[PDB]
């Protein structure tokens, strides 16, 4: 029973590592995704993780209450650095070798987003954060997550939400799909992430897989193959 | 009325916790208002510095406590401050105040990176500007920035805006018997102990004869009442 | 005569194939005149964001097809772009025009990063700023980006300069059927399947209400015409 | 027989990158320069590489048009980066290391030329392209050719050239020398490029070897110390 | 007999690579440190160096001249990196592998000093160098040797003086102290460095040992526990 | 009186020796006579653009006989250069001149990095540009950096400040022999193989036909002079 997938681009929201008071970033969760992470690596399965900000700042948000989209989509983009920080160094504390780019050049603080860079260290076993998402106001870390994960030549996106899977509908008699093809998502009006993103994936045949970050050994069961989450392909 | 302000230049340090305002995050009315007056103050032709805080977001510290590495806290921490001086910029822009957002790390298109030639230019030319990043350095506060920008730029004096109405005799929401003083000086902050800024700060602040005047700035108007010399706050002198 | 342009601040995205004319590389005799067009714009009082193409040179799918790795084509392709907004400056200043380059990734030296603060300040100033490297992403067009950019300097209009007279039912110079609407709906636009840009960037210029003109850069003086609300290339509109 | 050389500073001219059009960039050329370098690092030859760009812009053309001088020169040394990136994909779709290297910063597209960076990269057998020439207007590649062989250390300087070597004249009765010096070629005002380069290159005693680049073989036997193209040296 | 230290931070004081002149720098010292430093290396002890640049500026200094003092920092903060490249190149030229790193970003030249990078390096045995100090003005090489200290986790900081260790006084009378805590050089007003570094590793526990750098194999006889020089910890 | 300077812009050469003043470092006294003097020619509308040496702390070739690797002498030396760029600039700051400091390496924070377009920009609002680190590659003098420069900026001459008056036949200072011309050719220069810079620099001001005028800047006044068409140092032209 071997892994059935080589690279990867995981997708962390970024509500995963907040507490229970919904906000700020929780500890106990980083320190977990930087075990079952590092399970994967050692799994030899190549990991690019691509992780939000939402549990800090929303540009949107931020802009009904006032400020310039633009200034807020950067504040956005930031917080994901600040969520890439804190899971980098949580990978590091675990002895996982990681390397966290930001598409938002940070000098000091961490490395550039580099494709060329990227891809060697994928190669060499190195788990690869990519923060500030597409790097432009606008768009969503989703659409960094199929962007990159096209770019690295990742073999699905493993979107991690707070849910087992795409159901008919938010989960009381909603029912969770197994598999789906891009079509009948659009068709049924199905949601999983962004239409930016989820269109991107599509025009480019990026699978996807939609599972539940907070059930333990899930992510495991995803790489090998094991019924778990939705797959979105076709 | 016929009054003009006592200062030319000053280094405004807006903390954090400034910032928050019930609910953590930014809450947008506070920074809209601290807006206003920093208006007046360009208006008035006072040249403002400003050094922003981030706990109301991110304490290395307290990261460190959780269990992160006290360098990556301080980072995060960092970062924080860039994040509250993105949005101060920005409620400074559409309040039609000329602003640059200036950051001791390197953050390039987003904002501008800390440059002392620049920011005393920038002054000059009456636009404020915005010192996020702190000292660039972990194991620092933003109020050691404060402190060294404000000898940097060569600032008539630190403003720190806090919640309080001053420099108090122990944290005025949790010790009942806190009473504040109007005046000290750095000696008397030292023999009683008192709490203004980290030891580092403060002990720069003296050696260089940077005056502070801590006031609240929860308190509309405050900020303009010591821009015009009227009684707020604790001043700590010589 | 009399009559006063309708738009404050437009985002011109110039396509690369019009940059072209005849033998590949550039042709500076249209850029000499482009120059002269967006001077008198400038003059106009019209903030001025232009998005240049660079298929005249690399487009990263066709460098892909060939084998190469599609990524490092695409950014040989924003390069080029990063060459055109280099000559297209260069023009601007021969021309006594004020502009300035920008880059969504960064080539410091050669020309400015991008940065929207800084963007929104030059235009306010008059200045003409060109946006390269698209969107700084592969696996995207420039115009893409010209609806990016537009959206994001709150530009009234994005202009597509073309080689066509307006948005065709198919490529004019392949298909003699050829036929250009002067009128389309976002939605017209979805149902006839016309092609405008690529749908990852109209969909973009759709939810932001951002209307689109199509027009012919070959035909000197089409720039002004549109700019002062006259009989010009094909209008996309919500 | 092994190689006669340790290190090479390998200069392209930006034409030998050219189809039959004589403009942009030629994929089977691209690719066959890449099997023929990857050949030199099997065997143990460290190279650094300074590409040319006139294949797509001369900053002196574009001024005689009409444009600033500097912003003409600024072009070709983007175009020599454009080059050094299709060149440096050739390389790794041909499983060749290599990192390209820019006088002009170009963050995340390639890294900026570093001499220690270069230097530790050659000893650990990556190929370093050196792309943006000099960094300055009023220069040529072939100056900065020479200029990267002399700071690299480079044992010899490998002009490739759409020629077997240096003739008595533009080869009908013009014959070819095997070996010269810099004096007699100075002397016989011989055409070896230009003189700010060649003056340099004498300066330093960095001996130079004008080679065919279109030889298939021609690369390995000057490196093999097997009679072709010319030799400058003295 | 193994070391008694794991990682250090070196402390070298810029009149410390000057000549007979008493100014600029003096390859001989240069070239021994080097020596020396490449014995701690083979002994398997992490280095990390922060080097002074009195040997050319003190900020302080210029002001007085009439300079503004901002100005007169950034000077001396850039004669560190001289000095940081000289100690480099003395390295390499010894077979150490060394990087150096800048507090103040300095393309081409070294890399911008990175805690995540100082610590890689460290770990694979490479001599890390810090330049520019703490990168603010008004600070001395003194407190970036101990920042930088606390940051790389080293286990003491050797502060390398023309002196054996800390005297009583200035040493006729005075005499060395060979352990002291930081109350008892306050509490005496012993000169040991800036007041705001010794504070600083002060309230962070970092011992500090005062040793001479001119007396050959002290640095070694300090690493490897022997009677040599001042320690101050408490 | 009534006379008016004979260039509108010009490439000031300072070499390094020349900051020396006895006793390594920087001559204060010396750096802010410099600025007192050329504060004079900016106010008399002449653009400059200033190219500073550093052989008064480091010359790389003299560090690699001493064992060190080449290039990181010229590193070193570079950097030495942008030393002395910021002690200059400073001096023109305190002289109330408008000065940007940029360097062929860049190092971001302490100073600008060298723009070809901004340097121009700048000069054309007469600020004085400093130029440092040279051309930016090792294997080059300052001498090099400053044809180039020149050349760049369009400069109508390229003077070379030094401590001897002019260009002499020898080394005034070890040769008793030594005599100076008054006038040269670039050809002259190189039958008489006299020394004035690098042939590698020279040869580059020929081709261009960029004028050089050699002269002690150790003479107060003397700079005055050059540019008021006054009998002053060597002049080398075609
Ligand atoms: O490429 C991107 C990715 C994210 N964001 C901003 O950063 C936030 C990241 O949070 P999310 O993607 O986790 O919701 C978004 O809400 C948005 O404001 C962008 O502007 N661009
Ligand atoms: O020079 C500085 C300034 C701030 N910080 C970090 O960023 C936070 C900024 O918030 P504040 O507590 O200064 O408001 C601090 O808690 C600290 O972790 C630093 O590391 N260095
Ligand atoms: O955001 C962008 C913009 C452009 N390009 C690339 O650069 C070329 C720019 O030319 P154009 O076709 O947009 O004119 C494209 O073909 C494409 O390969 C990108 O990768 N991303
Ligand atoms: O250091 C250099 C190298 C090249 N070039 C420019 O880039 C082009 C590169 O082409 P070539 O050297 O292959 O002819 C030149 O024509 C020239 O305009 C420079 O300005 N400086
Ligand atoms: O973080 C630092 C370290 C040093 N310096 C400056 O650089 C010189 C370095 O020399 P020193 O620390 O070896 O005395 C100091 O004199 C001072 O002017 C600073 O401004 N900040
Ligand atoms: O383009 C340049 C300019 C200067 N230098 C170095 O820096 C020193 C600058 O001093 P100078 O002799 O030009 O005054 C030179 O000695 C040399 O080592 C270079 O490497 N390249």
């Amino acid at each position: 029973a071997k892994p059935v997938y080589k690279r990867i681009l995981l997708k962390l929201s970024g509500e995963a590592l907040q507490g229970t008071e919904g906000f700020g970033i929780d500890a106990s969760i980083l320190d977990r995704m930087a075990q079952e992470i590092k399970e994967l690596v050692e799994l030899g399965i190549q990991v690019g993780v691509v992780i939000g900000g939402g549990n800090l700042f929303r540009g949107a948000g931020l802009a009904k209450a006032g400020m310039n989209r633009v200034v807020g989509d950067h504040m956005g983009m930031l917080a994901t650095v600040m969520n890439g920080l804190a899971m980098r160094d949580a990978l590091h504390r675990a002895y996982v070798n990681a390397r966290l780019m930001s598409a938002i050049p940070l000098n000091g603080v961490c490395d550039s987003y580099s494709w060329a860079e990227a891809i060697s260290l994928l190669r060499n076993n190195r788990v690869v954060i990519l923060s500030a998402g597409t790097g432009n106001p606008f768009f969503t870390t989703d659409s960094a997550a199929c962007l990159r994960g096209i770019e690295i030549e990742a073999n699905v996106v493993l979107k991690a939400t707070k849910v087992d899977g795409v159901f008919t509908a938010d989960p009381p008699t909603a029912t969770m799909y197994e598999q789906l093809t891009y079509s009948e998502v659009l068709e049924k009006e199905l949601k999983v992430m962004d239409l930016a993103a989820f269109t991107l994936a599509r025009d480019h045949k990026l699978p996807i897989r939609v599972f539940n970050m907070n059930k333990p050994g899930a992510l495991r069961r995803v790489v090998m193959g094991e019924k778990e989450g939705t797959l979105i392909t076709e």
